DNA sequence: TATATCATCGATAGTGATATA
DNA sequence: TATATCACTATCGATGATATA
C-alpha cells in the first residue's frame, strides 16, 4: 500500500514521484540522512539531496542543516490538514482573480457587443456586375428590407421584382418606386400599378434622372455608369451598407421625388 | 490595450490560448462568422481558424449556427464567462473533498508505520517558511506538561487556540504575551473566558524583537531575513536545552513586565 | 520574490520563467549555488545548473571567481539598463536594414511597374492607417479640383502632396475639424492659406469625412467592430455621377465652415 | 530576381513566403484574382485567397469584394515607406514600456537589494559535530569576524585556536575572553596571556558558567550540553547567525563578563 | 558519496503544404 | 474553383533519470 501511499501525495497534495516516496520513507524510518534515504527507497541517490531540501520548503520536513544533513518527517496529520487549509486559501484568491478579470471584460465588451445578426456576411461594400449575380443581390437586399424601400429606376436593373417589391410591402415596408416615363408603356400591371392605386405604395415618374439607385434600410445599390456595358448587363455595380453614406444617396433621392409623378 | 487586454484576460483567467482568445473577441465583436470571415479580420492564420473555433464551442464559448457553410456565434459574455467560473468553483469543490478523503485514507495508511513520532533524540530541527511555524508549535504545545510561555507576532501559534487551552485544562502553568494588534482575533476566543477566569496570564505589548514559544525545556523561535522572507524560505528553530531556554525564558520575563 | 518583478523581467527583459526566477533569488541573496537556489526558489534542482549559465550569457549573472560554480547577480541598474541599449541598438541596425531594404526593392520592381494607372472604377483599402496608400495616388493625379475634408484620417502626412497639386494650379478647397487647427502651426499649408492660393476652412463636426479629386471620390464606413480590429472599410470611387453626389455634400459643409 | 524581391520582404516587412510571392506576383501583373494568382505564382491553389485577403489587412493591397475578388497592390513606394514609418512607432511605444518595466522592477527591488557578500552560503543555522568540523566551523568565524569577539570557554571549544584569536584582534577586532579558572594552567606562558598583559585584549577568568559560547559579530556558536558526549567530543553544537539571537547571548556573556576577574 | 546535468512528454505558436464536394 | 484541414519546427515548462571526481 505504499504505492497508495504514494498515489495519494502525488494526487492531492503537490507532490512529485520522487518527493511522495521520499516522505513516505521519512514517515516510515523516523530519520534519515540523503545517503540512508537512497538505501530504504526508490529515490535515485543523486536527487535524495533536493528532494529531501524540497519536502523541506513544502513542509514535509524538518532538518538539521550541516555536513551531514539529517531529515525528520512532519507529523502527517499536521502537513496534510494544513496543506488542505493553505490550498483552500490559494483557490479562494483564484476565485476573486477570475471573477475580477470577468467584471474587467464584460466593461470592455460592452461598447463592442453586437445584437445585430450578420445576415449574409460582415462586408459592408459587394461589387455585383452579373445579371444573375445583380438580380439574387437585389432579391437579398428586398428580402432583408425593414422599414423603408426607395426605388429610383430608369432601366439599370436587369430584373423586374414586382413580386419581391410587394411582398416586402405586404410585410409593412415603406415603398417608394420612381420611374422613368418610357418605362410605363412597358409597366402595364402586373401590380404595382394596383398596389398604387390602392395607395399600398408609391409610385412617381420622371423623365430624366442621372443616378438610379435601390435603398433598401441602411443599404445602398447603384451602377458607376457605363453605357455600353449596361447593354451587355455587365455594367458594373456597388452595394454599400452604411447610415451615412446611404443617407447621402437618399437626400439625392427625395430630389428626384419631389419633382415628379404620374 | 482594449481588444488585446481582453484577449489577455481571456488567456490568463478562462483557459484560452491565444487563437481562441482572438477569436472570440473577433465572434463578439461581430456576432457571426465564417472560418473564412475570421482569419481575414483577425490575426489567427487562416489554416488554424477551423480547428480554433471547434475548440471554442467544446469549451462552450461558441454556438455552431444552424445549417450550413461553417457559420460561428459567439455565447454571450456573461453566460460563459458566468458559467466558466461556476463549473471551476464545482470542480474546486470536488477536489476539496477528495483531499479530505485522501487525507483520512493516508493516516489510515500511515497509522502502523508510525510507533513513535517519543519524537527522537534530536534536541534541535530546523523548519523554512513562517506559515510551517506550527507544524512544530503544535508538538510542543501538545507534550507540554509543566510550563508554557508564548510571545506571539501573529505566526508562532496562529489558530492553536485549542491546543492552548487543552494544556490549561492539563494543569501546564500559560503565559500569553501579544501584539496589541492581534487582540481583535481574540473577540469570540475561549482564551478571553480563560483569562478573565484567571485559568491563565494574558498581557500585551505594543510590539517586542524577539517573538517565541517556550514549553518545558523546549523553545522555538525564527530568524529574521528579508530576502529569505520574500520567498518563503525564513529560518525558525526548535532547542531542547535548559541553558538556552532559561536564556530565552530570560528574555521573555522581561517583555513579560512591560506588557498589559 | 514579488511575483510581478518576475512578471516583468518575462514580458520586458526576455527571461523565461526559470531565468527570471534565478535572478530574483540572486539579487534577493546576493550569491547562490546551484543547489542552494534550487532549494530557495522554485526553480527545478535539475535545472539550476543551465539556467544560472544561460543568466551569464544574458548578462544577468557573473560567475563567481570560484571555482565551486557560485553565482553572482549583476545589478539591476546595470543589467536592466544594459539590455535597453543594445536592443535600441539593434533597432537602429534593422531601421537602417529596413531603408536599405526598401531602396533595393524599389530598384528591383522598377522593371515590373509598368502597369500602372488607376481600367477599375472601384476599389477597397482595409483600415483608416492604409487611407492614405489610396488618397495619395488621388491628390498626385488631381488636375483640376481638389475637395477635402478631413477629420484626420483621410490624407495624414499628405501637405506636400496638396502643395504640389496646388503648385499645378488645382484648385483647393480644405476643410478641417477646429481639433486638427495646431496641427498646422507653420505647416506650409497656412503659407499658402493666407497667399490665397488655397481656400481652408474649419468646422466643429461633420459626419462623412472625405476627399474629391477630379471626377474620383474617396470615403471610409462606419463600423465600431471593424475599428478593433483595424479593418474598417474604405472606398475608391470614379464616377461623375456618384461625385457630384458627395460634391454637393461637402459644399453643405463648406457653407458651414469657419474662414479659419 | 524574384527570390531577392521575396527575401527582402520577409526579412523586413513582415511578410511570410506565400504573402510575399503574392504581392510580388501583383507588382508585375497588376490586377489579379486568387485562382489566377495561382496560376502565376509559387503560392499553392488553396492558399492564394487567404493570402490575398490577408495582404489586404497590411495594406499590402487593395481589393474588390465580391464572388470573385479582384485584387490590385498598393505601390511600394507608398506601402513600403508606410510600413517603416508605421513599425517606428511601435518600437517608441515598446522603448517606453521597457523603460516603465524598468522603473518598477528597481522600485520593487531596492528593499531586497543585498550588499553583503556571504563567503560560505546562504545558512544561518549549522550543525556540528566532532573536532574536526567543530574546528573549521570555528576558524571560519574568526576569520570573518570584524567588529567584535566574545569568547566564553570551559573547554568545550576543543582544539587552542590562539593564533586564530590573536590574528583576529591584530585586524583590529576587539576581543573578550572568558575562561574557566581549571583552564589557565595550561595557557602559560603562551601566548593569549602575552597580548592580554600588552592590553592588547582584555583577558578574565571565572569559576562557574553553565553556557558556554562563542560570538563573532552577528553569529553564535554553542553546544547543547551533553557531559558524555563532551568526553568523546562529539556533543552537538549550533551555530546561529542572527543579530537578534546573537543579542540574547551577548547579554549572557555579559552577565559572565562583570562577575569574572582580570588576568 | 554528493557534487553536477540529461531525456521525455505535451502544448503553444509560427509557418509552409495538403485534402474534400 | 473554393471550401476545408494537416504537418513540421522550435521553445517552453513539468517531470522523471544519469553523469563526474
Amino acid at each position: 500500500s505504499k504505492d497508495r501511499m504514494v498515489e495519494l501525495l502525488q494526487e492531492h497534495f503537490e507532490l512529485n514521484l520522487y518527493e511522495a516516496r521520499a516522505y513516505v520513507a521519512l514517515v516510515a524510518f523516523g530519520v534519515l540522512t540523503p545517503a540512508e534515504l537512497a538505501s530504504v527507497s526508490e529515490v535515485p541517490a543523486p536527487r535524495t539531496y533536493d528532494v529531501l531540501r524540497s519536502l523541506e520548503k513544502k513542509g514535509f520536513a524538518m532538518t538539521q542543516p550541516g555536513k551531514t544533513n539529517k531529515y525528520r518527517p512532519v507529523h502527517p496529520a499536521n502537513v496534510l490538514e494544513k496543506f488542505i487549509q493553505d490550498w483552500q486559501e490559494r483557490v479562494k484568491e483564484e476565485l476573486e482573480a477570475k471573477k475580477k478579470a470577468k467584471e474587467e471584460l464584460l466593461e470592455l465588451m460592452a461598447p463592442l457587443i453586437e445584437t445585430e445578426v450578420p445576415k449574409y456576411g460582415v462586408e459592408r461594400v459587394w461589387v455585383v456586375r452579373g445579371i444573375k449575380n445583380s438580380t439574387l443581390k437585389t432579391k437579398e437586399m428586398l428580402e432583408e428590407a425593414q422599414n423603408e424601400i426607395l426605388l429610383a429606376d430608369d432601366g439599370f436593373i436587369a430584373v423586374n421584382l414586382e413580386d419581391d417589391i410587394i411582398k416586402a410591402v405586404d410585410r409593412g415596408v415603406k415603398t417608394k418606386i420612381l420611374l422613368t416615363k418610357n418605362l410605363l408603356p412597358r409597366l402595364k400591371a402586373s401590380k404595382i400599378i394596383d398596389y398604387a392605386k390602392e395607395g399600398k405604395l408609391e409610385l412617381r415618374a420622371l423623365d430624366k434622372f442621372d443616378l438610379p439607385m435601390l435603398i433598401c434600410d441602411e443599404e445602398v445599390f447603384f451602377a458607376l455608369e457605363d453605357l455600353a456595358a449596361r447593354y451587355f448587363n455587365y455594367e458594373t455595380q456597388v452595394w454599400i451598407k452604411d447610415h451615412r453614406v446611404v443617407a447621402l444617396f437618399k437626400e439625392k433621392f427625395n430630389e428626384y421625388w419631389e419633382k415628379a409623378e404620374k
